[PDB]
């Protein structure tokens, strides 16, 4: 039917953002992103199929009960979230659907018939994860400590046997990108033919 | 969501296509057309959400069972059809989704929960439809009589209680166009306001 999607998870500053941009480049037209659904009225400039899939609440709740949605939320009386067929619409275009979701988002993907490659990138340790986070300055010594605690949960959760097919230790960006590229080998070769 | 959809049907050559094209020319950004679905692998140049809603065969059969697709067909081992959700996706974009379908196509929209405006474009009579068609000089005799034979089925099929909210008889193309705009005045004024 097409190339398998990819599920990315891990700490925020552990390098998944830098690895994905390094993956989008050097692989042009290989990767794509799903389009979320919503029951909200379209905003000026938005268009169907590119920004949102605009449906009614009755259809979205019916498809939610059918298990089509990975992420789901309700902000101001309208529903939002990402559907599994939106990921399959990207896979139909011979493009690898990227999915960056929390540990809960990884569980919902396992529920649906989607068969992606679960990949979790992790720091070699929290000491160097603290080190890299302390090199720059975006937190205020309080939001930082919460981030180390938030990362600690996802490091132990990534040890769940059979939850992530490939775990990648970010010893170095060159070694991590090489392991990321080899993990998604046949899926790019399928998308590059 | 917003503007109510429209269903335009009738016999061929009675002015349904000429009226529809004239309406789209006068009112830009107000009307639109649905995007159908398929299980076929995309062709080069095609885009998801513009030419086709590319999904799998599993969901198409499931959504068809849910009474979603107005029409559906199969050829070369793949399914094709137009869904009510695609029609509602056009309505959300403040556009009046035009459903140019046949008699059976009109009945299939009657099942879905869409609330369209069923309009039928008809000639003054089968005799007047003959004179207007024979002047075109674009048909052979066997194809001409087959067109009138199929028209009589759709012309009489237009005579059902509640099948069409409005029926326009194309006596003059100007008066038939004014009747089409009058039957869609509130839906057009709703789209223009929003």
């Amino acid at each position: 039917s097409g190339p398998r999607p990819v599920v990315l998870s891990g700490p925020s500053g552990a390098g998944k953002s830098t690895l994905l941009k390094r993956l989008l480049q050097e692989h042009s037209g290989i990767f794509g992103f799903s389009v979320p659904h919503t029951t909200r009225n379209p905003r000026p400039g938005e268009e169907n199929g590119k920004d949102y899939y605009f449906v009614t609440r009755e259809v979205m709740q019916r498809d939610i009960a059918a298990g089509d949605f990975i992420e789901h939320a309700e902000f101001s009386g309208n529903l939002y979230g990402t559907s599994k067929v939106a990921v399959q619409a990207v896979q139909a275009m011979n493009r690898i659907c990227v999915l960056d979701v929390d540990l809960q988002g990884v569980r919902n993907i396992k529920a649906t018939d989607l068969r992606p490659i679960y990949i979790s990138v992790q720091p070699p340790s929290l000491h160097v994860l603290e080190q890299r986070l302390r090199q720059r300055n975006t937190e205020t010594e309080e939001s930082l400590v919460k981030r180390l605690a938030a990362a600690q949960a996802d490091m132990e959760s990534s040890k769940e046997p059979g939850l992530f097919d490939v775990v990648i230790i970010n010893d170095s960006l060159d070694q991590a990108y090489a392991e990321l590229k080899e993990a998604l080998s046949e899926e790019i070769k399928k998308a590059q033919r």
